[PDB]
């Protein structure tokens, strides 16, 4: 019962498989991240790295780092986004610990301080060759606080004074294949410039996809909303890259400051020929 | 004011004082932070930092207003390129403005005995001083900062660092546009994937540029080659122009790997509508 784990686990099937194994729900993190390692598409790097995590409902998330041949590094999607991303779609409130396969890159530490309570997420690094696991300030699991691994950060608050969190109900008031795209951007998270996106996409079975625009306080650290549709299709669909027809709406004023028009085409012509146009036009 | 200050002038203006060169760093960082072209954030953010070889070079983050947020270069990696350019060496001390971001920190990461560099925050707000392995200075080593970090060792083993003498060999298949971004190439940085890369920039009185490719072991905090080269503009130039004319780089023969063609010209079109054609030649891979 180790193998081939689902994207989304439910809590209650979550804590029964802890129950006979006779350890913790926390405890099982590590477990998982064995076998997720499989789901990794790195055609570039080779190089699998997969993140389950736990939130506060007791559902398990996992995430995985997804890499575009023939572009940019810049495109490419790494675990911990991932993770961020998935339970986000399920209307997660909360992310208290993740362990992922190797040590989490800056760029993801500082994409997680997007999260309230940031720096108490315990994390857990399975990589043998690291040692986080063994700090001075590790938990009796060996689990070690985001606050330990990025101190000093520089959060949302250096830009912004009281704020709302990217988990939370992110729900800005701004006005069928389209259709679905809208609410799309209703959840989208760009308070450091006012500029949301919401992404939407079709399968050959018809499955319908979704995908939003969440900044970070560093602007590099950016989740495409692309990127985050895509996440859609990987987890929770058929698995497939040259399979992406339908474009979707970007919430631009005029094209005023953060455009994704062209890079949305750019990177949908790359990775599927057979893509669609889109409809850079909504306001409010 | 100016990016690069010269180690006879550097230490000179500290001997009189009777100051060290170290505790000059963070007056400096103030003044520099006038030169941020920051159209979207409006927050500026300088870094001034200190070579082995005694130089004084400084870091300045650029915005772009038409392109996605990735396209960014922040002051960090600004001081990273400036000083490559001028073939620095070593990176022991900075002062910046605020608080460096991880993905920065992350990007730093490519420089041998990176952990050992130690950095002071200007920002009063921030208490990255009085840390426990804080210095008698408030300086706090970069290792502090990212601790039990994602380096090249955890995909490489015994190889060259960025700051060396990387000179990976490639050639072809307006004369000295195109004769300068072949040795921009050769000056690459791209381990982990092998896909260098060279641009150079000409000016309106025929002025020419160079900017290098740098890759990071985590993909995202890579520096695009276009921006390094946007770099020795802001640096080295009037200050500043996005009226200038494209231009020249050297990617892969026939889009190996790492294709930055289409989204150099995407990057371009829009800051400056004159723009050129690309070279997709490269050889001895």
């Amino acid at each position: 019962s180790m193998d081939k784990p689902s994207f989304v686990i439910q809590s209650k099937e979550a804590e029964s498989a802890a129950k006979q194994l006779g350890v913790s729900v926390i405890q099982l993190l590590p477990s998982l991240v064995k076998p997720a390692q499989s789901y990794a598409r790195t055609p570039i790097s080779k190089f699998n790295v997969a993140v389950v995590g736990l939130g506060s409902s007791g559902r398990i998330f996992l995430g995985v780092n997804v890499e575009f041949p023939n572009l940019p590094l810049h495109h490419s999607i790494h675990a911990e986004q991932f993770l961020v991303t998935n339970l986000t779609l399920n209307g997660e409130r909360h992310l208290n610990f993740f362990a992922v396969s190797a040590a989490p890159c800056g760029h993801c530490r500082q994409f997680l301080q997007e999260i309230r309570d940031a720096p108490e997420i315990k994390i857990l690094i399975t990589d043998p060759n690291n040692s986080a696991d063994s700090d001075s300030a590790a938990d009796s699991d060996g689990f070690l606080r985001l606050g330990s691994f990025l101190p000093h950060r520089f959060g949302p608050d250096d830009l912004l004074g009281k704020d709302h969190p990217l988990l939370l109900e992110s729900h800005d008031n701004h006005l069928d294949l389209k259709q679905t795209a809208l609410a799309a951007a209703n959840r989208s998270y760009a308070p450091y410039s006012l500029c949301p996106s919401g992404v939407s996409l079709v399968d050959c079975d018809g499955k319908v996809y979704r995908g939003w625009y969440m900044e970070s306080a560093a602007y590099n650290p950016s989740m495409g909303p692309v990127q985050a549709a895509l996440v859609d299709y990987v987890a929770n669909g058929g698995g497939g890259g040259y399979e992406r027809i339908v474009g979707a709406v970007l919430v631009e004023k005029e094209d005023a400051v953060v455009r994704q028009e062209h890079t949305a085409r750019l990177l949908l012509e790359t990775i599927s020929p057979k893509c669609e146009f889109k409809v850079f036009h909504c306001y409010e």
